[PDB]
């Protein structure tokens, strides 16, 4: 590894981010005036179980997928095997969407951007995963504090999907020097824009993994109650990274 190979990745990063974004900064932050209304809160709160859970695990997915193409344009993802490709996208894709998340939430009013408008914790209250929702937004709201920057969510969420510790990786050596290269690059940069402060500042080791546990459990609740709502409803790229392996991943990965 070299200094300019280092100053490439951290540009090939930042590009792979901006193709993927699934959203652009400026769009989610011109509708942060555009708050649902007390009626229109009250109308998703009346809405049923599973009909607020069909809607969260489609738009759920929908942010997945632009990680997943996140995740074929990162440097080096590619040249891993299918095995180490998919390992790597099933324990990372649900954290890399919670990183995400920070940029539609606005710490201000504590609301968070949802099908079209700026809404509280209270317009999710009809999944009856109370505790988790409230998780999701206190963690938002700690990223926010954090005042990130695009260039440095794309090099901290490569980070976070390209981990050599998530068990079954067959080239885990691969990974490892990936890894490093990645964490370089995003060290180099914080370093460059003086803003190394942030790094006792990030999310504590396995932060991430307890919203993830978090949502596999409250999933595995609403399943139990609606076995055939999660069969028939859901889409079946969310039931293969949270219900129970199908070949959905691999089919995203072999084409584009
Ligand atoms: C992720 N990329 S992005 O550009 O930042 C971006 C961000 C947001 C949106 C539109 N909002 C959402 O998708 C959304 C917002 N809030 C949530 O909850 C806090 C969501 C969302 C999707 N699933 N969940 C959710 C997850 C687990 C759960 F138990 C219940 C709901 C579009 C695009």
């Amino acid at each position: 590894a070299s200094l300019t190979e280092i100053e490439h990745l951290v540009q090939s990063v930042c590009k792979s981010y901006r193709e993927t974004c699934q959203l652009r900064l400026e769009d989610l932050l011109r509708q942060r005036s555009n708050i649902f209304s007390r009626e229109e809160v009250t109308g998703y709160q009346r809405k049923s179980m599973w009909e607020m859970w069909e809607r969260c695990a489609h738009h759920l997915t929908e942010a997945i997928q632009y990680v997943v193409e996140f995740a074929k344009r990162l440097s080096g993802f590619m040249e891993l095997c299918q095995n180490d490709q998919i390992v790597l996208l099933k324990a990372g894709a649900m954290e890399v969407v919670l990183v995400r998340m920070c940029r539609a939430y606005n710490a201000d009013n504590r609301t968070v951007f949802f099908e079209g408008k700026y809404g509280g914790m209270e317009l999710f209250r009809a999944l009856g995963c109370s505790e988790l929702i409230s998780s999701i937004f206190d963690f938002s709201h700690s990223l926010s504090a954090l005042h990130f920057s695009e260039d440095e969510i794309a090099l901290y969420t490569a980070l976070v999907l390209i981990n050599a510790h998530r068990p079954g990786l067959q080239e885990k050596r691969k990974v490892e020097q990936l890894q490093y290269n990645l964490e370089l690059a995003f060290h180099h940069h914080l370093c460059k824009t003086h803003r190394q402060s942030i790094l006792a500042k990030l999310p504590p080791k396995g932060k991430l993994r307890s919203l993830c546990s978090q949502h596999v459990e409250r999933l595995q609740i609403f399943q139990h109650l609606h076995p055939i709502v999660v069969q028939a409803a859901f889409p079946p790229l969310y039931k293969e990274l949270f219900s129970g392996k199908h070949k959905i991943l691999h089919r995203l990965l072999q084409d584009s």
